[PDB]
């Protein structure tokens, strides 16, 4: 059995992966991306972000995003559409604009309406608002927060829901798995959106970790339940477990136990619907270009061969390997 077959057998909707357009000329890569025994879901890594979809005010370009959407439909894989509102990968007409609350609110609603309407009925989920919090649970500064204030959040959710009523709408963030101040602030964002009368369906827990910093399965379950108690679904959205290079048999074994605890916590939680890894092979991992000296974060190595973590994920979904 593959990862998605194992997930569906334990009542998850999917096991899936991110990818990106430049990777699709690598035929051995795409042959395994197309393996629906392992992958039942796809996330576009870059080509549905604001800089990729609205490069000048009022001009939309969907060619690259459409390539990823058509591959998912071609395979019968779910699509998580990613992402509408984020501090990172904005075009300079947004970051450098002369704005008022009124003019940036209109331009934000226009962006969301055009992009969500283009993909209407194709998106199982949208990551509507991404990374709105500092490490201490205060709001992250960005042009939306300094010009519109915290209202930018329910405005984005209400604009996405009017353009595609069938998409589940997620708030997505990292380091929520530790609970404490940041998780409490992500619960408060869920309550902000409900208080405003706007639709929110989900919280995405990105599940970025350094090897050996993942807590017990029962700890993870308690944090996931703190969100499902609000009446939202949860999912792990950008999972990777990074190693300070070079790897050893010890750190590859700890990486396997770490991925095993994360997927078991999702199996055990009612309302946790699925698991996405941030690409599937060390060959194309974002980690080395972001976390200096770290790498080998994924369940397949740079030769596209399975690592110990592949069997750890199967063990966390109750398969003997
Ligand atoms: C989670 C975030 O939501 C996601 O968009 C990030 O993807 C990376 O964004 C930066 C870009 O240069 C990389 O190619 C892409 O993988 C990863 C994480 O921050
Ligand atoms: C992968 O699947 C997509 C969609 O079905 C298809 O366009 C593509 O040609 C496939 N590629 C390979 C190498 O199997
Ligand atoms: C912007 O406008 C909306 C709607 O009137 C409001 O909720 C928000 O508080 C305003 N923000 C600022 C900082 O002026
Ligand atoms: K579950």
């Amino acid at each position: 059995v593959g990862l998605d077959q194992a997930a569906v057998a334990k009542g998850l909707q999917y096991f899936g992966t991110a990818t990106d357009n430049p990777e699709l000329t690598d035929i051995p890569y795409v042959t395994q991306l197309n393996n629906t025994a392992d992958f039942g879901q796809i996330t576009p890594g870059n080509s549905m972000k604001w800089d990729a979809t609205e490069p000048s005010q009022g001009t939309f370009t969907f060619t690259k995003g459409d390539v990823i959407a058509d591959l998912a439909e071609g395979n019968g894989q779910y699509l998580r559409c990613h992402t509408l509102v984020w501090y990172n990968q904005l075009p300079s007409w947004v970051t450098s604009g002369t704005w008022t609350n009124a003019t940036l609110t209109a331009a934000l609603k226009n962006h969301i309406t055009n992009v969500v309407s283009h993909y209407k009925g194709k998106c199982l989920h949208w990551d509507v608002v991404n990374e709105a919090l500092n490490d201490d649970g205060t709001y992250r500064t960005n042009i939306f927060y300094t010009t519109i204030g915290e209202a930018y959040i329910p405005i984005a959710f209400a604009a996405a829901a009017a353009a595609d009523p069938d998409a589940k709408l997620f708030y997505n963030d990292y380091n929520l798995e530790y609970g404490g101040a940041k998780a409490a602030s992500a619960r408060a964002i869920v309550q902000l959106v409900k208080n405003a009368g706007a639709k929110i369906d989900g919280v995405g827990l990105q599940a970025h970790f350094s090897v050996g910093t993942v807590p017990s399965t029962s700890s993870l379950v308690s944090v996931l339940q703190s969100f499902t108690a609000l009446g939202v679904e949860v999912a792990y959205t950008e999972a990777d477990v990074r190693i300070l290079l070079p790897t050893t048999a010890t750190t590859l074994a700890q990486q396997s136990s770490d991925f095993q605890a994360l997927v078991q916590s999702c199996v055990q939680t009612t309302g946790c619907v699925g698991f996405t890894i941030w690409d599937w092979t060390d060959k194309y991992s974002w980690v080395p270009s972001t976390f200096s000296g770290y790498g080998a974060a994924l369940p397949w190595d740079e030769n596209l061969v399975k690592k110990p973590a592949y069997n750890g994920l199967l063990a966390g979904m109750g398969v003997t390997v």
